[PDB]
């Protein structure tokens, strides 16, 4: 199976947990192919993928909390093929806000009105992600079971 991870990390905590998610699944036998949102285009993007994971993180505003990079992809998600797509969600941030990993529940809501399949709950890390290794890993375990 081919998965697509594609995350928008400011600080690096997301990038970090994406590339730790990809290790997970290349292990399992995937072909993973990880993208900083910043560099991809949104037209077709989850063409040909078997899974889709899709990361960011969260950040304080009164309009949109996505990290800037994922926004566009964000804006146009509904050109990537995501009708009947197998995804999952998963993002950084900290419980000491309003809004604890709120960008995690965006995405999962506009990819459910999009016609996606979330096949798990999105995976929420509060503070250092290299401190949730075990449950990244743990997360990456239960999706490849859920597809
Ligand atoms: C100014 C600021 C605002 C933040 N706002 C929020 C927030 O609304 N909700 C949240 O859960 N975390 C929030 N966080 C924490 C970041 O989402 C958290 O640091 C995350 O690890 C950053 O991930 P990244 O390196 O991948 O961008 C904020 C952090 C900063 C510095």
């Amino acid at each position: 199976p081919k998965a697509l991870i594609v995350y928008g990390s400011t600080t690096g905590n997301t990038e970090y947990t994406a590339e730790t998610i990809a290790r997970e699944l290349a292990d399992a036998g995937y072909e993973v192919d990880s993208r900083d949102a910043a560099s991809v285009e949104a037209g077709g993007l989850f063409e040909g993928f078997d899974l889709v994971l899709l990361g960011c993180s969260t950040w304080n505003d009164d309009s949109i909390e996505l990290q800037d990079d994922f926004i566009p992809l964000f804006d146009s998600l509904e050109e990537t093929g995501a009708q009947g797509r197998k995804v999952a969600c998963f993002g950084c941030g900290d419980s000491s806000y309003e809004y604890f990993c709120g960008a995690v529940d965006a995405i999962e809501e506009k990819l459910k009105n999009l016609g996606a399949e979330i096949v798990q709950d999105g995976l929420r890390i509060d503070g250092d992600p290299r401190a949730a290794r075990d449950d990244i890993v743990g997360w990456a375990h239960d999706v490849r079971g859920a597809i």
